[PDB]
DNA sequence: CTGTCTCACTGCG
DNA sequence: TCGCAGTGAGACA
């Protein structure tokens, strides 16, 4: 291991902070994967909250072993088979954390206007106790935890971070019980990011 | 006086 | 421009 980390802890949670890569080596990796990765459309891009159907504001993809799904919000998705650059990623980030990963899902987001609404990552097939790796290409975008219980009787502080360039942030249990997280909309940003949070998904 | 939950939106302020 | 409130159409437990 022996790597700087920025340890994000309040009651609940315990997230991890480093950056893996630096410019070159991030710009490359970043136009690998604009390159190669290909994203979900039409029926496989529409969800489900409170009642209403909505096609997500980014684009979406998930690569994975064969035989696993993963469904969130109406949605199922079912991973395509690894690719050079991402297998590269999850085994430089399982090195480095110790951690096993057998499913990946990407998230695009083309400028600042793209987004992701608030939600705990807390499905049934995510392995118990598994944590989730969030690794950042192109623009940097702020991240926001939410303590559930501050929307009001625990007037929690948020927490917030701007996810870098080549960055890795590691949430592990039970972050994903008691706090959400988003990704809002930052109207500034012009330029687009690739997220990817490696997950351990059950059979 | 009192059920829990929501990866999304519009309508505010 | 950003953040918050209330969803909304049910499915739960
Ligand atoms: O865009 C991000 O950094 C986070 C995406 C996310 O919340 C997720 O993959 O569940
Ligand atoms: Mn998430």
């Amino acid at each position: 291991g022996s790597h700087s980390w920025r340890h994000i802890r309040a009651e609940g949670l315990d997230s991890s902070y480093t950056v893996l890569f630096g410019k070159a080596e991030a710009d490359e990796i970043f136009q690998e994967l604009e390159k190669e990765v290909e994203y979900f459309t039409g029926a496989l891009a529409r969800v489900q909250v409170f009642g209403k159907w909505h096609s997500v504001p980014r684009k979406q993809a998930t690569y994975g072993d064969a035989g696993l799904t993963y469904t969130f919000s109406g949605l199922t998705l079912s991973p395509k088979p690894w690719i050079p650059v991402l297998e590269r990623i999850r085994d430089h980030v399982s090195g480095v954390t110790g951690q096993t990963f057998n499913f990946v899902l990407i998230n695009r987001y083309k400028d600042g206007s793209d987004h992701i609404c608030e939600h705990r990552d807390d499905e049934r097939e995510l392995a118990p106790g598994s944590p989730i790796a969030s690794v950042s290409f192109g623009a940097s975008r702020d991240f926001v935890f939410r303590h559930k219980d501050s929307r009001p009787s625990r007037r929690v502080a948020v927490v917030r971070l701007p996810l870098a360039h080549g960055s890795l942030l590691m949430m592990n249990h039970p972050t994903n019980t008691h706090w959400y997280h988003s990704l809002p909309v930052r109207k500034k940003v012009l330029a687009p990011r690739v997220n990817l949070t490696f997950r351990k998904i059950l059979l």
